[PDB]
């Protein structure tokens, strides 16, 4: 495919603003339609996942318009994604070769637990991801992912309007056949707002909860909540002076301690690129995905930046998520002039390992515009008590949120977006096919399971978050209890069976394993014990012993009961096949390598000889995965065979759940 420069030239020829060049790619045109079946408020990641999945689940059935107030895809925190999200991208026609041009490779998850009272001591818990011929995970710059999903939506019959705001004072939402009148303006100052007549409104406005807040006050859980503060840093090519043994930058790394934890995410940034040029690059990448261009014949990230006139750099996202019962010194002016900067730098010097870690990184100023060197957000976790009603439903953050830890926000939250998308088809058809009272009653009953799932989802994630946080107060409990249980209960089994038709049904059974009974039994024992010890104290050694022994006793039975075959010892560095902790164990599968030229992390597979990021040819041998323990040639062939293409939809197959086998 020869690259085209359609949008770059259109924007120049017409002197078009950012919102105007984006909206010119809409199937029905750059102006709003007078009527739609579905109007989605917000084109964050979930509003777009919703619209893409709805159209892909049943094409040419619903007219869908997405309304987004940002003039172009905006900055968002929330960069780490999991196999379920990649699989969803692949089911929607974009596999790893194309996604790695845009996003950073993520291998596994790694945790380092810092002893507070013995500064310099730490332990770790280390996992790997998957072979390159199986799948990938991704570190995503959110303005780029939202651009990707906007362009893909427009190419699949969805209209997306940037620079437009839903007016929630004058919008009318009700249970009729076509009961909704969604008022859309360019802002509060706008004298000439438009109206979209429509059947279904989807609140995808995130934590702002712009519609469902009108239906119930925000709900907070008992006890402490969290605050976060974060910034963007350089990404060293040479990671060897990082003070943690065996550190690798293509994991989502977690630095954990009694007060909370630090995320570390290496990812490429496209900031500084004109939006029209980016549209041309994304469009070209989708055309290459359609044509099946092999990864070695696809331009590298840096080559795309040259071709389309873009800016490209490697950055590290680094932030704290700490409890809000931390006591800070009255005066933090020695650590900076703003609160976020102050608390960030103050926490860094409280742990010698964090200070030694951060000394490998240089702060980037205002990566996302003026005032964005530092971010702070307070009181993270909440739930919306009402997530649907006559003429509307809510998805994603607008339903509730807990914490960045284990990335439930995107990866678990897409269970709501994709289930809502599937349910939108009968919701709209019910309204077109029955009188008003019976339609409203039948839609309400259809959505009882959706409401009940959301009601139970956020509390289960909140208990999962507290479980991990309390265990992070000790360097044995963190890795040997909390991390262990999260991976045993939450690795999504039988993901290779998922397809577009079953995706929502599978996704709502996952919940990172936070519904697994044995997981909840261990979580409650730890939370109950540890919450009685003031944060400023060290856990008594006997409490750690008792909790460790209780966790292991519950673990043995639950592991024996799981009928799922998995090389646990190759995926979890510290554990054997039966999930017993092994004190010195260091062996693991090796799926990735670092480019010697640019520092980017790459997947090992025989058909990718060149770095996808800078294009530097690596030598043929380095392409080989290391399986420890070994796999035969046949076993390796069998594994790869299960991951080429997803199964066609069979309406008689029983769905295999992602969670461990019940004991019966
Ligand atoms: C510190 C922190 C770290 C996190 N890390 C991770 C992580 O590593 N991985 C992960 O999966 N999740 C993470 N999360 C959670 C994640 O950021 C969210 O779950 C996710 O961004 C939710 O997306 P959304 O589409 O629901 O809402 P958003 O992305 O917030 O989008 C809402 C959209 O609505 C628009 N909008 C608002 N009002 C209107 C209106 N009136 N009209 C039109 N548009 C409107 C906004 O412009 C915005 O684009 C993190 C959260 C925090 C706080
Ligand atoms: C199941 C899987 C999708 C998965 N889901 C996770 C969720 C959270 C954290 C880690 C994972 C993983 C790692 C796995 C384990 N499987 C071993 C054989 C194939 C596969 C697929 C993949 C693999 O190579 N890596
Ligand atoms: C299990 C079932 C009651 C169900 N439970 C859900 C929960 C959330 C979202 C969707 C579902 C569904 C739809 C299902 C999926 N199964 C495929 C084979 C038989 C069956 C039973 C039925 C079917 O035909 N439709
Ligand atoms: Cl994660
Ligand atoms: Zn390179």
């Amino acid at each position: 495919p020869t690259p085209k420069y359609t949008f770059t030239e259109r924007a120049a020829a017409g002197n078009l603003s950012d919102a105007e060049i984006l909206n010119s790619n809409n199937p029905t045109g750059s102006e709003l339609p007078d009527e739609s079946d579905v109007v989605v408020g917000g084109a964050g990641i979930h509003g777009l996942i919703y619209a893409l999945h709805a159209s892909k689940y049943k094409p040419n059935n619903l007219k869908i318009s997405v309304i987004e107030k940002n003039t172009r895809p905006g900055y968002k925190i929330g960069e780490s994604t999991l196999p379920i999200f990649y699989t969803w991208c692949k089911l929607h026609g974009i596999s790893a070769a194309y996604l790695l041009r845009l996003f950073g490779l993520k291998d596994g998850l790694c945790f380092y637990f810092l002893d507070r009272e013995n500064q310099g001591q730490y332990t770790d818990f280390c996992s790997v991801g998957a072979p390159g011929l199986v799948l990938a995970s991704l570190q995503i710059e959110r303005p780029m992912s939202e651009l990707l999903f906007t362009i893909l939506a427009q190419r699949n019959g969805v209209n997306v309007y940037h620079g437009r705001e839903v007016d929630f004072k004058s919008t009318v939402v009700q249970g009729g056949g076509q009961g909704n009148k969604i008022a859309v303006s360019r802002g509060k100052y706008d004298s000439t707002p438009k109206t979209i007549d429509s059947a279904l409104f989807v609140d995808a406005t995130g934590r702002f909860r712009q519609f469902c807040s009108k239906k119930a006050p925000r709900h907070r859980f008992d006890g402490w909540n969290c605050n976060a503060f974060w910034g963007y840093f350089t990404a060293p090519k040479d990671e060897s002076k990082i003070p943690f043994d065996l550190y690798e930058g293509d994991h989502t790394n977690h630095l954990c301690f009694p007060e909370g934890w630090v995320w570390v995410i290496r990812l490429p940034s496209w900031e500084g690129s004109p939006i029209a040029n980016l549209m041309d690059m994304v469009t070209y990448i989708l055309e290459c995905a359609d044509a099946g261009v092999p990864g070695d014949e696809l331009p590298s990230s840096e080559e795309l930046a040259r071709m389309f006139g873009l800016k490209f750099q490697w950055v590290t996202s680094i932030g704290f998520a700490v409890r809000n019962d931390v006591k800070y010194p009255e005066d933090l002016s020695a650590y900076g002039t703003r609160e976020a900067e102050q608390k960030f730098n103050y926490f860094v010097q409280k742990y010698e390992l964090l200070q030694q870690f951060m000394s490998n990184f240089e702060l980037i100023e205002n990566l996302y515009g003026p005032g964005t060197t530092w971010f702070i957000r307070k009181t993270l976790a909440y739930q919306s008590p009402v997530v649907s009603g006559p003429g509307w439903l809510a998805i994603g953050d607008a339903c509730g949120f807990t914490n960045p830890l284990y990335s439930p926000g995107i990866n678990v939250g897409m269970s709501t977006s994709t289930w809502a998308a599937q349910l939108s088809h009968p919701i709209v058809e019910i309204g077109k096919s029955a009188p008003a009272d019976a339609a409203e009653s039948s839609i309400r009953k259809l959505l009882v399971p959706y409401d009940d799932y959301c009601k139970s989802l956020v509390p289960a994630l909140e208990q999962m978050n507290r479980f991990n946080y309390v265990c992070y107060r000790d360097t044995r409990l963190g890795p040997q209890v909390a991390c262990l249980w999260q991976f045993f209960a939450g690795i999504d089994r039988y993901l290779s069976d998922v397809n577009i038709e079953t995706f929502a049904h599978y996704a709502i059974k996952w919940v990172w394993g936070a519904m697994v009974p044995e997981y909840q039994q261990v979580a409650q024992k730890c939370i109950e014990h540890i919450e009685t010890v003031p944060l400023d104290e060290r856990l008594p050694d006997a409490m750690v012993d008792e909790l460790l022994a209780f966790s292991n006793r519950i673990k043995s039975a639950a592991v024996a009961a799981d009928d799922f075959s998995l090389r646990w010892d190759a995926i979890l560095r510290s554990f054997d096949r039966s999930l017993n902790f092994v004190e010195g164990k260091t062996s693991r599968d090796i799926y990735t390598r670092q480019c010697s030229g640019c520092g980017a992390w790459l997947q090992l597979r025989p058909d990718w000889k060149k770095c996808h990021s800078c294009g530097l040819l690596g030598t043929e041998p380095q392409t080989a995965v290391t399986f420890d323990p070994p796999l035969t040639a046949e076993e390796e062939a069998l594994l790869y065979a299960a991951w080429n293409t997803a199964p066609k939809y069979d309406p008689s197959k029983e769905l295999k759940l992602p969670t461990p086998t019940r004991p019966a």
